[PDB]
């Protein structure tokens, strides 16, 4: 596990730190929260970047947990906006502007 | 609509990974509201691929075996959430889908 997450780059890190806050801040259940707030947790100890790329992300992710988007059918597509952080532009801004 | 054009952009693979993330998601969790969410946000990946079934099927399972992977982290308890965005970055979901698209 820790062999799979040092293959990682660290755009993809903070990606998948940034999905993670995201689910765990949309999700109604305490068990999945703290699941996703793990896996977050496992991500952050390896990243690089400063501590003010995880601030603005926070942002971001709970932005992202409230975005609450709408689909042809009714009900919550939380697992879509919280997946949608690993391509989007304002992901990727604040990403360039703490990594070089 | 807005929600697919949204999804338009992306390319064919990594529709095809947040579908695998997104099942995965569904199959690990307790939750049936999340399970629900999960769901409904694969399919909505899936409208806009243009991969042949056979993909799906092949990933469902690939899907679900990372589900049950159960990686245990520094701290008690489960990494599905974790697990789940592994395939975004699996070789074999890589593999999966570049044998059903050429």
């Amino acid at each position: 596990m820790e062999n799979s997450l040092n293959a990682l780059s660290q755009e993809a890190l903070y990606k998948n730190w940034l999905t993670s806050r995201c689910i765990g801040k949309s999700t109604d259940s305490e068990r999945t929260k703290q699941d996703a707030f793990r896996s977050a947790s496992a991500y952050l100890e390896l990243s690089k970047l400063p501590m003010d790329a995880f601030e603005q992300g926070e942002k971001l992710a709970e932005q992202y947990a409230n975005k609450n988007s709408q689909g042809s059918v009714q009900g919550t597509y939380h697992t879509l906006d919280c997946l949608s952080l690993q391509n989007a532009s304002e992901a990727e801004t604040i990403f360039e502007r703490y990594s070089k």
